[PDB]
């Protein structure tokens, strides 16, 4: 059932190694580019499949063109068997690499450069008109080049959505809109089935440098969404910051006083994760967690 074979090869360039992601609605490749002869990712979608969205994430992927933390677009296409885009390969995921730590814990110094990374990244696709709308540790990876291998880059925007119209103005919220995004890291609007706006991308942001420096969120034994959400609506958020740089209140109350209308203060927020390591003598060229130094 996988929609291609071992060394199938896509448009006489593209030969695909092997699978290295699944969902309902597609599948990523690792493929060998016989032209340029490094490694690829190829990823495809069903053409018979109903909800066709690989289209909105290569247009996506296309205007960000040029921007840090984004994967290069190599190519894509379309036949009578499935839709594909070539895009450049990376590397772990925060996820694995957060899991890989002795106690599941990034130090601050990691997860503050990090922050900084993730969220240049979520300025980037909100100032092209999208919201990612599922921002969690396993849709950033690090590279594997000598020129990227300390660039964090943002994958999946497979649950993206415009939340501009065609003239560039914010579009009217639906008074219902389904989340369908990840549980542990969504935010109290997503959990009441709210329109998604920048700031939930933000919150997204919030909840995973929580996790990164403190190893853990309160509600990561609970699986179910309606009881998360009924967990966060309730929780003091600022006890999130106990073991987090005082500077945290800032990004908190920052958040928190958006709503799907109001443009983020970005700026804010990088300021938080730069006045706390300028604090702590944390400097931008610091080994990672992971590498040996
Ligand atoms: C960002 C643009 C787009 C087309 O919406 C995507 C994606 C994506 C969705 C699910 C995925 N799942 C994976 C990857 C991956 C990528 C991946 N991808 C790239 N470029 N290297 C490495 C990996 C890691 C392997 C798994």
């Amino acid at each position: 059932a996988d929609i291609l074979p071992a060394n199938y090869v896509v448009k006489d360039r593209w030969k695909v190694l092997k699978k290295i992601g699944g969902g309902g609605f597609g599948e990523i490749y690792e493929a060998m580019d016989l032209l340029t002869r490094e490694n690829v990712a190829l990823k495809v979608e069903s053409a018979q499949q109903p909800k066709q969205v690989l289209k909105m994430e290569v247009a996506v992927l296309k205007k960000l063109q040029g921007k840090d933390h984004v994967c290069r677009f190599i190519g894509c296409g379309r036949n009578e068997k499935f839709n594909y885009v070539v895009m450049q390969l990376q590397g772990r995921n925060l996820a694995d690499l957060r899991r890989s730590q002795p106690r599941g814990t990034f130090t601050l110094s990691t997860t503050l450069r990090l922050g900084k990374q993730i969220l240049e990244s979520i300025e980037a696709i909100h100032s092209v008109g999208f919201l990612h709308r599922d921002i969690k540790p396993s849709n950033f990876a690090m590279g594997r080049l000598p020129s990227t291998y300390r660039k964090c880059y943002m994958l999946d925007f497979g649950l993206a959505r415009q939340y501009t119209n065609t003239t560039g103005d914010v579009r009217p919220p639906r008074n219902v809109a389904g989340f369908r995004g990840t549980v542990r890291y969504a935010s109290v609007n997503a959990h009441k089935n709210r329109e998604m706006g920048r700031h939930d991308d933000l919150w997204s942001l919030f909840y995973m440098l929580v996790e990164f420096a403190v190893g853990q969120l309160p509600w990561r034994k609970i699986k179910d969404k309606e009881q998360v959400g009924m967990i966060k609506e309730k929780y003091e958020h600022r006890m999130l910051l106990k073991h987090m740089p005082s500077e945290f209140h800032l990004f908190l109350d920052h958040i928190a006083s958006l709503d799907y209308f109001t443009k983020p203060d970005y700026q804010l927020i990088m300021s938080v994760f730069e006045n706390s390591m300028k604090e702590r003598g944390i400097a931008e060229n610091e080994a990672f967690d992971w590498e040996k130094a």
